[PDB]
């Protein structure tokens, strides 16, 4: 019935209004690439943009805008009446005005820098009274026709001529301000904000239908995350995407307040949000009011914690109440809070990866203008440890140290620069270099959960082991119905055993990789720093985030330290079981079975591994990796030998050949030695470019086995007996 | 466009008002080592100096003294408008005042150990209404020239005569006091001074400028080291050499 109206959700085409639809839509509706379409929304108003062709988008949804969703007054979710336009329309007079809310400290002429070289090779058609944004000049304005032919009858077109008149109109009540925060100011947390809008959207939405039903809907999300992550940006964002009534409670602003007087805020605001329609309540900074009270000194702090707890307990369905809160530490958080009623949904808002801080690097620099040099995808790879805050700041600092160079051709005696020149002003890509020589990252001590990059064609050899890594891994999770319809639970664990620098930590990491799955690294060494201060909930955090990352795979690396900790097995006659490797025992035989979380220990010393990691159930699968053969050195001296500018007189079998007891970090040593002669060789022809053979003689000169004979002797004997040592 | 005006940054040379330019400077102003040049800055006045022959100091910067940054009315960043003057001056008769506000416990003939060891061997010239700070017994005072020859007319020459007056004028407030810390009274961090500088006088020197662009200042700054390393110090110097309201908490 009706095949006209349309579901209304963000597009992801990062320019102006530019609807998408689906693959049959375009053909169902006889529309085509290069088309005009009108969008018809409620209050009785109209919207004219053109439409994009795109398959991969979904069965049956269009893609609408940020820039003209409020020219609709429909707003995420809401249902849209389409029409095709195939009418010929042309732009003779267009009277526009900007809104003087955003347009203030801009002077000169500004059609020249925003209007201009956004019209021309265009072709966008304007309805009357379109608030469409521009960006330019390192700020955003938006626009506003007020008067031209009758409506739409107009396109983007050179014939068109334009006038100023230098006094921008007041905005009303009847639009939502384009400068606040949506959904499209938020790079990153895409799962997340999924999350949150299933959890939050369609109970505020439909408010009446969630009444009708009789279920309960979720009023208890808490956003947790480092600092700096966006966590008041997304409640910001929600609050706004949705017609919802937002109230905000500000944590220490809260505590400011006399004894007595908090209690009076946390009411009034709590009454509000019941009396005023479906409302959001976000209380930024939960662990301000609300900290544990095993751990608090004033009986006044107990009293608000007692009170937050019964205003949220006093919470009905039928209030229509979603109640927010945001803290960067979780486990500060009373725990009286956590339970169910109060606050159930738990969202994790993580560190970006790579990915996400180039969306948030770009959320960020779309205001400014960038030289033809910026690769905003390097300094993404460039930065690690940054947030959505640590990119922020780059950004700014980028801008300014850009500014600091233009201080001359800006009239510091001027009060407001025009922005002719401030367009001409340009970050380049060294600005962006030196803001990032500079920089502090928050979460360089936060914890990765991510997918690596290396794949296995950074690993020579070792083909068996990764066939058998493949079948540990890939099948469970790819092909369930095999391992049920067979009867057998699959092995959740694999330790990885043998000579140092033979690829235990590639292996992991690259099948990580391959099944595209998240890779948490614990290191043994960063187990016994974080077991020092007496925190047994640490390595419990450490499954707890693996959980919620199914499918993930969590490896323990170097396991040696921690099984030298108290000497080995024999040693002088002491265990070396203690500590954390108790506790993560207990967590292995405490995990779910149906979670994708798959287990993944190393380790150069199999001697002194204690037994108990090896029975079946938490790591059965012994795997053993051997020192490179002939072949696979071959493969590995490839492999690392991609990068560089290897000349073809290198002969590379000759050096595995040369070559017998060693691993592969004896292969890379080798080969950075022979790229350090060759750096050594350019420096001294400064005062060629290519990496000889030469060059590989020579450090073969000077290369040195990291591994005994009787060591391999060793290793050989704990690979054929090592599934006995539990036992005697 | 007018190749007169010059950026106001500090000097670095510890003298009285000597200011330096880059290379290309003073062959571009047809000056020379030894040669006289005018100060011209805003609120309708005017300063004259020396100029020094400097290499390594920047591409294009004026290197300013805070005996006289004060003289102009013009603080650190500003833009100065420059004229060297080839006229022939000499003094005869330069009626000179203290200010009683850092004179006060000094007592006797003040030229013979203030003013005649710092004018000879000098030639330095001297205009209208100048302070111009001398050190000396353990203290600095500033120095007030209230009546002499038409502006400015005057350089420091054995044959100039001075006469004492035992009455040293009072303070008013177009002025700010010398005796106040300033960026040299800091020694040994230029980098931290530098960064500072960066991160505050942009913003503060040109609100408008940074209110029009929309882009975030950094409104966080927090000093930290060893008790004692001049944080207040700093402080304190940074809201001086800026025109920015201070308040002290
Ligand atoms: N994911 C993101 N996408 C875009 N901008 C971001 C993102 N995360 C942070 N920012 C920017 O960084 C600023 C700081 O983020 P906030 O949300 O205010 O910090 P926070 O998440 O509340 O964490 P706190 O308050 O320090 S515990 C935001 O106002 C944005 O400008
Ligand atoms: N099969 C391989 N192919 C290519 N490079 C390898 C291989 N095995 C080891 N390497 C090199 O050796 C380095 C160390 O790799 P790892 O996986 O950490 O070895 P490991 O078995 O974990 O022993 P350690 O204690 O970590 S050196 C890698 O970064 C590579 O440079
Ligand atoms: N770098 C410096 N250059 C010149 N004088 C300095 C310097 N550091 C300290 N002083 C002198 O030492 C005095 C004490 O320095 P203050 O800035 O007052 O101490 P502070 O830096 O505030 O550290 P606190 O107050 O003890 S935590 C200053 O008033 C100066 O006279
Ligand atoms: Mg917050
Ligand atoms: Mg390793
Ligand atoms: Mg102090």
């Amino acid at each position: 019935n009706r095949p006209n109206r349309l579901i209304v959700d963000e597009a992801i085409n990062e320019d102006n209004s530019v609807v998408s639809l689906s693959q049959p839509k375009m053909d169902e509706l006889q529309l085509f690439r290069g088309d005009t379409v009108l969008l018809k929304g409620k209050k009785r108003r109209e919207a004219v943009c053109i439409v994009l062709s795109d398959d991969t988008c979904s069965d049956e949804k269009i893609r609408m805008n940020r820039v003209v969703r409020n020219n609709l007054r429909v707003r995420l979710g809401d249902v849209i009446s389409i029409q095709p336009c195939p009418d010929v329309k042309y732009g003779k007079r267009i009277h526009v005005l900007p809104i003087d809310d955003t347009v203030e400290g801009i002077t000169g002429n500004l059609f020249e820098v925003y209007l201009k070289p956004y019209f021309l090779e265009a072709y966008r058609p304007i309805r009357k009274g379109d608030i469409f944004l521009v960006r330019g000049g390192m700020r955003a304005v938006e626009f506003k026709v007020v008067e031209t032919d009758p409506s739409p009858y107009c396109i983007v077109a050179p014939d068109t001529v334009i006038h100023c008149e230098g006094e921008p109109i007041k905005r009303e009540d009847e639009e939502e301000s384009l400068n606040e925060v949506g959904y499209d100011d938020i790079g990153g947390c895409r799962k997340q904000l999924a999350q949150i809008k299933e959890m939050v959207e369609l109970p505020l939405r439909h408010p009446a239908l969630f009444k009708a039903i009789g279920v309960k809907p979720p009023r208890g999300i808490l956003l947790y995350g480092p600092p700096g992550t966006g966590k008041t940006l997304i409640a910001r964002a929600v609050a706004n995407e949705t017609g919802a009534f937002f109230f905000l409670i500000n944590g220490p602003e809260i505590m400011s307040k006399l004894a007595g007087e908090s209690e009076s805020n946390l009411r009034k605001a709590f009454e509000e949000a019941e009396k005023n329609a479906p409302a959001i309540i976000f209380i930024d900074e939960l662990d301000a009011i609300a900290p544990k009270r095993e751990k608090t000194h004033g009986e006044v702090e107990r009293r608000i914690v007692s009170q937050l707890l019964t205003l949220m307990d006093g919470l009905k369905q039928r209030a229509h109440v979603i109640v927010m809160a945001a803290t960067n530490r979780p486990n500060s958080i009373d725990p009286a809070l956590r339970r169910f009623g109060r606050f159930d949904r738990e969202v994790d808002i993580g560190i970006p990866d790579a990915t996400g801080r180039l969306e948030i690097l770009q959320i960020h620099t779309k205001n400014m203008k960038l030289a033809d040099d910026v690769d905003l995808e390097q300094v993404a790879n460039e930065t690690h440890g940054h947030v959505g805050a640590d990119l922020a700041a780059l950004c700014s600092e980028a801008a300014l140290q850009a500014i600091r160079k233009k201080m001359d051709l800006i009239d510091l005696e001027d009060e407001t620069i025009d922005a002719e020149v401030m367009n001409s002003l340009a970050v380049t890509m060294d600005d962006f270099r030196w803001a990032l020589s500079q920089s502090n990252p928050s979460a360089l001590r936060e914890t990765v959960v991510d997918v690596p990059q290396v794949t296995w064609e950074d690993i020579g050899g070792l083909e068996d082991v990764k066939r058998e890594l493949q079948e540990l891994v890939q099948y469970p999770v790819e092909h369930p119905d095999k391992f049920l319809k067979f009867g057998m639970t699959p092995s959740k664990g694999v330790l990885f055993y043998g000579p140092p620098g033979c690829g235990k930590t590639l292996l992991a990491k690259a099948i990580a990789n391959e099944c595209q799955a998240n890779f948490i690294s614990i290191k043994g060494p960063e187990l016994l720093t974080m077991w020092f201060g007496e925190s047994e909930a640490n390595v419990r955090e450490i499954f707890d985030k693996a959980r919620q990352a199914a499918p993930c795979v969590l490896f323990f690396d170097e396991l040696d330290s921690i099984a030298k900790a108290r000497g080995g097995n024999i040693g002088d006659g002491g265990g070396a079981a203690d500590r954390v490797i108790n506790q993560i025992l207990t967590e292995m035989d405490g995990m779910s079975t149906k979670k994708n979380v798959f287990i993944i220990g190393a380790t150069n010393r199999p001697d002194i591994i204690d037994p108990a990691i090896l029975r079946p159930g938490r790591l059965d699968q012994l795997i053993y990796i051997p020192l490179p053969d002939e072949k696979s050195r071959v493969a590995i001296l490839k492999a690392n030998l991609r990068k560089s500018p290897v000349a073809k007189d290198v002969d590379l079998e000759f050096l595995a050949k040369m070559t017998n007891g060693f691993s592969g970090a004896d292969l890379t040593e080798i080969c950075q030695r022979a790229c350090k002669l060759a750096i050594r060789e350019s420096i001294e022809s400064e005062i060629v470019p290519e990496i000889r053979r030469d060059h590989f003689e020579e450090a073969m000169r000077f290369a040195r086995r990291s591994v005994s004979d009787n060591d391999i002797r060793k290793y050989e004997m704990f690979a054929q007996t090592l599934q006995q040592s539990r036992g005697f």
